[PDB]
């Protein structure tokens, strides 16, 4: 069975195409995301926050991603304006086809030091 | 075939446990590591990174783990002094029992947020 991974690179190919709506379809109301700045809770918070960073993308690739009946596992380049290059690791769990939990790591030192650097001159 | 993932998961449990010596011997020579602060490459310059990330820290539980017969993918956390949980992700690719590439992702904020503010006062 592929179909946690199915779910997320479904999920993946719609959010990095600013396709939400889609996106939204595949994550569930009660979702649980775990982010380099703490904890998010509901699909209305989930969407509030990945929202404006699918907006910060312009390019994107998938390096790798796995997974299994229930859980995948993915990371990811991303281009950005600020950060030629600032890669996404995701783990997801995936109950009958939504995404109830999901757990993304990425270095946010790069954006800060950029948004620091404009902000100061 | 797991032969991938095996590798992976050895190398990381020598790592963690501070047992270098036995985490390099799955090391190629020429590793290339792709690291949040930018390349690395070579067993030499690999273990003057790794080794001292491996001794800040003080815990670590994987979270998701999967691989093919050539590449691995892993999500743990990991518990140190500075920072209570900092996880990471690892994309590996392995060659005859070797890892020949690694790209780690983790997030270096807190790291220097605990850095500065414990240097300022």
């Amino acid at each position: 069975s592929t179909a946690a991974l199915d779910t997320a690179l479904a999920y993946h190919r719609a959010w990095t195409g600013r396709d939400f709506d889609t996106a939204m379809r595949h994550v569930a109301g009660g979702i649980v995301c775990h982010a380099p700045a703490g904890r998010i809770d509901g699909a209305d918070a989930f969407r509030a926050f990945m929202e404006p960073f699918s907006r910060i993308l312009v390019g994107s690739a998938v390096l790798s991603a796995f997974g299994d009946a229930t859980t995948a596992l993915l990371m990811y380049d991303t281009e950005t304006v600020p950060v030629p290059h600032a890669p996404a690791a995701e783990h997801l769990t995936v109950h009958d086809g939504r995404i109830t939990q999901l757990r993304i790591i990425f270095d946010r030192t790069p954006f800060e030091q950029a948004r620091t650097a404009r902000d100061e001159g």
